[PDB]
Parts: C-alpha cells; structure tokens; sequence
C-alpha cells in the first residue's frame, strides 16, 4: 500500500470538514437552488470543497480533482490517469439543510483511473469509513463485512427517488421501485445520501443499493468500502460499473446484483466524462 | 404529578429493553413469520415484551395493557379508561432482522384514553426520547422542537411502504407518494421505523410523517414526543387523530399535515378495535 500516508492524510481532513459540517448544521441555513427547486446548495458546501482542494494542493500539488461544487463553477469531471481526488464536501444536501442526521463528506482517490482509496465520513453520527485496496473496509476501528444473503426475498434494499420531478422519470423510479418491491424484498430504506447509503451495505445493514442519476463523486468514496467488505459494483444493466455513467449496484453478492438488475429499467442520463 | 412514577419507571424499563435488543442484533436469531413472508418476528420480540408486562404488572398490578405480540397471542385491542401501557417492544423487527441500525422500544400509557407520556429507545443509537403531556419532549434530557417549515415545497417527508404486497395495496402506496413527491416536496426517507420516523419529526430533522397501516402500539410513545415537542397528530382525511385507525399524520404544524392529507387516497384497513 503505496498510498497509505495519503490515505491517512484524507482521513484527517475528512474529520476536519466534517467538524465544520456538524457546527454549520446546528447554525441558521441560507437554501439555495442550483438546477431545480429541489437540487440544493448551501455555501458550507463551497467552503469546505475549496479547504479541501487546496489542503491536498498543498502536500500534493501535483494531483488532479473533481469535486462536485468545482463542476458546479465549469470545472471538468474528466479523469485522468494522475492521481485524482474525487470529492463530495457534503453528500446529503437536501438532508443538512432540514437538518435530517445523515450527512457526509466522502472523497475517493483514484490512480490509472482505478479507485486506490474511499473515505467516508457520516458526520452527524461521527463514523469515518475507510477502505484501501486489498486491505479490508472499517468503521471506527470495526473491520466490515457484506451481508452473506443470497435470497432476494429476504433482502434489504436502499435506494432514492432523485433530484427529477419529470414525471415520465419519477413514474420509471416508482415502477422500478415497484417491481423490486413486489418480488417481493423485505424492505426499502432511504436515508438520502449515496455515500452511507452505500457504506450500510458494507456494513450489513442492508444487502444492496441501487441508483439512477448518481455523480462519480457520490460513488467514488463508498464503493472500494463496499468492495473491501466482500461486496461487488455493477452497472444497473449488470454490466462493468462505470463511475461515470450515473448509475450504479452496490450490493454484498453478485447473485442479489444481477437479480436486481433484471427489474430495472433504465432511465436516460447524461454522462459525467461528456458534454 | 401521579403519573411521573409510572413514567421514571417505564424510562428505566425502556433501557433494560432496549440493551437486551441492543445485544440481541449482534447475534444469531430465530425470524419467525407471521401473517405473511414479510411480516416477521424474533424469539427477542416476545422476551422483552414477557419482561415488560410482567415488570409493570408487579408495580402496578391494577393497570392494563395493549402489546404487540401479546395480541399476535390473542389478546384484545381495546383501549378503556382504565391506566393502560401500550407496548411494541421492537418498534422495525424488519430492520432488527437485517442489523438495519433503527429499532427502537415503544412504550404509551394513556388514562382515560388519552396518552399521558410516552418513551421511545432508538437501541442501537443510544437515544431515549421521552415526553409528559405538558412538560415538553426530550432525547437524552435535551429538549425537542418541531421545525418551523410551513412551505410544502420546502419539506422533506418521512413515510414507509408498508407490510402489505397486494398489487392494488402497493399501487396506492406509490400513488400517494409519488403526489407529493411532485407537488413538489424536497424529497422523502424512509428508516424503517414508524416510532423513530415520528421521533425525527419531533427533533425537527424531518417536517412531517404520515403511514396507513400503523397500529396503536406503533404510535402511542411517539405521538405524544411529537406533539409536546409543538407538532400535531391528525387524521389522513384532515380530522382528529384516532389511535385505532391505522392511520397517521405526525407533522411539525396544521399547514403542511393539511396540504399532505389533501394529497393522500385512503387504503382500506382493518382498525385495530375490529376483528
Ligand atoms: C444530490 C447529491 O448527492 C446525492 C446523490 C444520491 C443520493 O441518493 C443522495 C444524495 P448532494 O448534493 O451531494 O446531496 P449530488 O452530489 O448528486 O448533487
Ligand atoms: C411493522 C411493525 O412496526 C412498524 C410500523 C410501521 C413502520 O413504518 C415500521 C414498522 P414492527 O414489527 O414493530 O417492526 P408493527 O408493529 O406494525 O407490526
Ligand atoms: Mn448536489
Ligand atoms: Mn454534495
Ligand atoms: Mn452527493
Ligand atoms: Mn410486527
Ligand atoms: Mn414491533
Ligand atoms: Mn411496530
Ligand atoms: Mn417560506
């Protein structure tokens, strides 16, 4: 493991902004839009994607970013080779701003275009993920490990409706949602954030996640925990995942994977590496 | 205050509960079914409710009860005058099942057929909600307050999709939240608890809940949290709140537990004072 003390520095500073996210979520919130009335955005948001941008420029100036608000001000989400810090400040915008306790900052690090490296960090509960390549997945100090279920009918899901309110989209994000349901599953839980939704999965806690119109920054953290805990990724079609194809399967086995892909149909969404 | 005694006491039993669940999701289980392939239960459910009842009835020989399991056994649900404790000793035995990390306890004590305090231990985080009809609500001694949202358009919502499967059933779920998903709200979440549901409306982390489906026990310790905490229990036709109905809103405020009801097609249900 090559990339440890860069790791470890990710780790701190997804503590450091995590603290900054805990003292903004107990103050005054100023909401504000940035596609849609309900794509949300507030400048804690801005403020801690720059402390962490130019904390890494700093120690490692010649790194490559993404980050989600630096998109958002016309950077490029293209990915490179060169080791690249894929950074979410906070994922769960619409839960800080109600002040619903599932919020984090999630930063994945990627080398030849391959995710070396996933931090995690659930502020409100004060859980830092972590996973490095090949050397296992924790939470504070507990090594984690994907359920062993097999049976979709005694499965667990999470997953979200999304940002969309088209309503041909939100109709295809029900009926899929639907079909699973109907399998049926035991359960769907949504706590409204990529990242834990994803990190639940590695811990157990639920057998799989699925999502339609997800950024690579909101999967680049938490799927190397997922894989580290025992789990897999897949594109919803059950094809390679793809960071940047806005969909994705993160679930503890292939076998649950493919069967929930075989439900899904699946919407249009514009890549994150096109224009 | 003759009700206080109860209350400290019931506080106490709460945590004794909710450490037995809280060891009790680390280790193997016996999932029992019970109407349905969905519907389930643990050999733990039924311990903790048998240590329940039988604790208050030594200290309070005279009262009654109204447990979750204890009906599954076949006792009535019937609420009288008389000082009754209203029990579900694991409020998300779904969640429970899969090491989902929301269960909590749930106990109600109405006299006269009103509820008077109510307890809720979410187990697994550590955090006991607790409110006395006119000395406020409080988690881990920290007073509770609603938020203000009173914009629909500006509310994150909290529902569940039910133990039912029937496609028609299932259909109206989806139907309702897929209204005001579109109105639109700022999204919605799902834990998987109906008492943590409404504790997260009581802190003010969510704005409202609502679920057709519920029973007396799966409300009876959280509405009183919510309402002390300056939130209000209604109907899902708009009128007064009824314990034995199945049904619920539990929300911040009037104004958007109205604008939900006006939203939501009524599924038909059992009530729990019928057989
Ligand atoms: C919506 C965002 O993240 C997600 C993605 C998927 C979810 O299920 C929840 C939140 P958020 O703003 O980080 O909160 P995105 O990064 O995609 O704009
Ligand atoms: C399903 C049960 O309670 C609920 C009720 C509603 C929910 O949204 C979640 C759990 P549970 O068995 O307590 O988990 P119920 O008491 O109704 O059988
Ligand atoms: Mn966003
Ligand atoms: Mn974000
Ligand atoms: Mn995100
Ligand atoms: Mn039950
Ligand atoms: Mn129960
Ligand atoms: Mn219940
Ligand atoms: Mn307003």
């Amino acid at each position: 493991d090559p990339w440890q003390e860069c790791m470890d520095y990710a780790v701190t500073l997804a503590r450091q902004a995590g603290e900054v996210v805990c003292e903004a979520i107990k103050n005054e919130m100023n909401v504000m839009l940035k596609s849609s009335p309900v794509d949300l955005v507030t400048a804690t948001d801005q403020k801690v994607e720059k402390m962490l941008i130019s904390s890494i420029k700093e120690k490692y100036p010649s790194h490559s970013f993404i980050g989600e608000e630096s998109v958002a001000a016309g950077e490029k989400s293209i990915l490179t080779d060169n080791p690249t810090w894929i950074i979410d400040p906070i994922d769960g915008t619409t839960n800080f701003v109600h002040r619903f306790p599932f919020v984090a900052v999630s930063i994945g690090f990627a080398v030849n275009k391959k995710i070396e490296f996933g931090v995690v960090y659930s502020c409100v509960e004060g859980k830092m993920y972590t996973a490095r390549k090949g050397k296992g997945a924790f939470c504070n100090g507990q090594k984690l490990q994907v359920s062993q279920q097999e049976d979709i009918t005694k499965s667990l899901l999470v997953t979200e409706l999304g940002s969309s309110r088209t309503p041909e989209t939100v109709r295809m994000v029900l009926s899929n949602m639907e079909k699973l349901f109907c399998i049926p599953v035991h359960g769907i839980r949504s706590v409204g954030t990529a990242a834990v939704n994803m990190c639940l999965v590695a811990t157990g806690g639920a057998d799989a996640y699925y999502e339609m119109g997800i950024h690579c920054w909101d999967v680049a953290g938490a799927g190397i925990i997922v894989t580290e805990a025992g789990g897999v990724l897949m594109d919803v079609t059950g094809g390679p995942f793809d960071l940047m194809s806005r969909r994705v399967i993160a679930a503890n086995n292939r076998i649950l994977a493919e069967r929930i892909a075989k439900e899904i149909q699946v919407i249009p969404l514009q890549r994150d590496d096109e224009d």
